[PDB]
């Protein structure tokens, strides 16, 4: 059957992998996720060993098919958020391809917020895929009025 | 005339009212803005002493007409940075509404983004409201797919 289970640190090749398949699916180039790996390894493992990054994984009979990772990360006290100098964030949500009709994006999702919200979190974002955005939309969640630009890169 | 200055210590009360200023212009609700008030200032205070939050300030004879805020924060390596574990974050961009018609707002952008190439920050963001998206385009800025829910709140 499917069972979900905590990240751990063993997880550190199981979310590289999961980012990677995310970005490249969502047309992402090939090279600049290549120029990312490693730094994003070196990124990620002491904040699995800290608990800093933190999420679910979906199994198939022991057999790891989908995860997602979770951070609480600093922020001013804002209007989402008055009385709070943080908010929850979402990432790195990956389920294989030959999985999605079974509702485990969603699942997942349902845990990460269920998460946040037993961590008395007050506001939660994240960076969609337009792959993800309907789920997203149908869970609630609205786009911002985020914008960006590159500098130096 | 009018001078630019890097923000300091002492501008901790400025940069509380120009937060307020801009998120009631904005729609924010006032009751929300008074809860967010004094979370706000003691998230700033330690901020504005260690330099964490940076910016600058837009003078008249020596007299504030303006602001921004810059951050560098903490972030994964990720395709549009994918060498670099940060990003630049703006915030707190206030100009006095009898001194708009001026270059002001597109003048503390500018130093705002020349500080980011200084420090060799290859990708910022920042959280727009309505009245500013116009200028943020035009000086090459885009969306995001950022979405957010409230979670506890
Ligand atoms: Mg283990
Ligand atoms: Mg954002
Ligand atoms: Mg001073
Ligand atoms: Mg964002
Ligand atoms: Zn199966
Ligand atoms: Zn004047």
């Amino acid at each position: 059957g499917m069972e979900c289970r905590p990240l751990c640190i063993d997880d550190l090749e199981l979310v590289c992998r999961h980012r990677e398949a995310m970005f490249r699916e969502a047309g992402r180039d090939a090279l600049t996720l290549a120029a990312m790996q490693d730094p994003f390894r070196d990124w990620l493992l002491p904040r699995l060993a800290d608990g800093s990054y933190f999420g679910w994984v979906m199994e198939e009979g022991g057999a790891p098919l989908a995860g997602i990772g979770l951070m609480v990360i600093e922020w001013p006290p804002h209007p989402s958020h008055p009385l709070q100098d943080k908010r929850g964030y979402i990432l790195n949500l990956y389920v294989d391809p030959s999985h999605r009709e079974r509702g485990i994006g969603q699942a997942l999702m349902n845990r990460a917020e269920a998460e946040f919200a037993e961590r008395g979190i007050a506001f939660a974002v994240l960076h969609a895929t337009e792959m993800g955005q309907p789920l997203y939309a149908r869970m609630g969640w609205s786009p911002t009025t985020e914008m960006s630009k590159p500098i130096a890169g």
